[PDB]
């Protein structure tokens, strides 16, 4: 068996892109998209017909909307066009990120997810398969935790520290996405690193190991999902993770390698959250990265978008 | 005939001590002072100020005799801080800045309830409340903070201001001061572009912030007076020549009082969610904000650690 079927037995193998054609190569069992991976989507240009499509169906639909409401429209049916040819693909759950720019406001973060969910329902696509990914600042924890009660699950990401992630398990909360990678890249450039880390010297991997054994030992039921991925020895590092986001090109090379994987892993006030995460710089930092960063992609993506209708 | 550098930056500009070290600030002759939790860990760590430190933990543990250990410690950090408050109010017309503890800084509730118990020792000793600015970090439960003390006529410093915004949002809470800094913005410049020389004035962040905020206020018609605090050397001060305030280290002080070049003068709504936003879109606040929040903590720490030390 090679590692990436070895891996399936202990951890929920997820495929971390908006390129629906790599999925089917790997059968994950969930899909994850990000502001990142959908402006690649578009911009690489394997899906122009499908781009071209979205835009005139929601131009047609909405004949009142003014340029700026109607870009914003067509943004978020892009992100569920893109997750419904997903879904055509697995047999779980998409996640689609809601527009970064909403992250320090709980209301607009509620109203974002809810028009996505409502946009895969009029396409015929139940709420079941889908998560809905919100950067876990505490505003948008606090949007998950009304979302859950509404029975919207959510995928809480950009998270770089064990408070923060016992927050959003306090919330209710369906899954976390605790990131590796970033913290890996942090922890490289704060001593100007040339190689990556040894494994039990990884901060990244270290980070959503600690997650995972205080969600087990606290009997939260939240699902762990490491993503963020600089190496194939990083997801490898993780073996029995609840769940593992990895991207095509980590999950080509764990379908190619067949030596044996060790299986290695088998309340907070407002006041509280903002305190333990202002403790950690790195956290602070990359957070607050995450989302600027997120936000380029989107504004790049309605560039696009504007530069089509 | 020509006086120095600072009695000439005196005369355009309300010039302020940043030290917990009260013997320095008589040779400057500064009209209010400015201490910090950093500052005041200094002073009490130095030799010279041990019997002051030693007369105030004694005269504490005295009188609160029925306190819990944890509730004791707390009581001995605030007697402290205020302690070289009032011996620099002994030496200065003005009024002396201090902060509250660095741990309050997400909370507006605990916050203020810090800076009554400071105002409140202040009044134990027969200082009213009008000498004294509660220093408050410029997050935005700082400055929920910091809007309600001054609607009871507490007057507050809101400090570790690195964006425009903060300096924005601090005005139209209506406090009597905001301590936009320069330094640590020309060190993250410094540390993030590999700078071997200090930048030019006219290129310097730091500088170049507290400029802005001027800009805006006196626009704006704020009254929030505007101190610039946080120096690295003589010339980011000198730029500065007519703000309304600088707070300014010793050394710095002592070198503007043995200069005599000629002074020229220089300088002559937000809601919570827009705020957040904007600070997350400057790395460097973001960054430099959650830093001095964490430094202070650490020094605090170390305070009560001695505190304990010596109990």
């Amino acid at each position: 068996k090679s590692v990436l079927e070895q891996l399936k037995q202990v951890t929920m193998v997820v495929a971390d892109t908006g390129d629906f054609e790599l999925i089917k190569k790997y059968k994950p069992v969930d899909a994850t998209t990000n502001p990142s991976l959908i402006l690649k989507a578009v911009k690489e240009q394997k899906y122009s017909n499908l781009v071209a499509e979205t835009i005139s169906k929601v131009k047609a639909n909405n004949p009142d909307l003014n340029s700026d409401d109607l870009v914003k429209e067509i943004a978020i049916e892009i992100l569920v066009s893109f997750g419904i040819k997903i879904l055509d693909v697995i047999e779980g759950k998409v996640s689609s990120e809601v527009d970064a720019r909403v992250s320090f406001n709980s209301a607009t973060t509620i109203d974002y997810a809810k028009r996505i969910i409502a946009r895969y329902e009029s396409n015929g696509i139940p709420k079941d398969r889908v998560l809905i990914k919100i950067a876990a600042t505490w505003e948008g924890i606090k949007a998950a935790k009304l979302l859950q009660k509404e029975g919207i699950n959510c995928n809480l990401t950009l998270i770089f520290d064990k408070a923060q992630a016992k927050a959003c398990a306090e919330a209710g909360v369906y899954l976390v996405s605790p990131f590796v990678g970033r913290i890996t890249d942090w922890q490289m450039q704060q001593n100007n690193l040339k190689t990556f880390p040894a494994i039990a010297d990884d901060d990244g991997v270290n980070s959503v190991k600690a997650i995972y054994k205080l969600y087990k030992s606290h009997g939260f039921k939240t699902i762990v999902m490491g993503a963020s991925f600089r190496n194939v020895e990083q997801v490898i590092a993780l073996a029995g993770c609840d769940a593992l986001t990895i991207s095509p090109v980590l999950l080509e090379e764990l379908k190619n390698r067949d030596e044996h994987l060790e299986v290695k892993l088998t309340q907070i006030s407002e006041a509280d959250f903002r305190w333990l995460m202002n403790e950690n710089a790195m956290a602070t930092h990359k957070l607050a990265e995450g989302i600027r960063l997120f936000t380029k992609d989107t504004i790049e993506l309605e560039n696009i978008i504007k530069q089509n209708l």
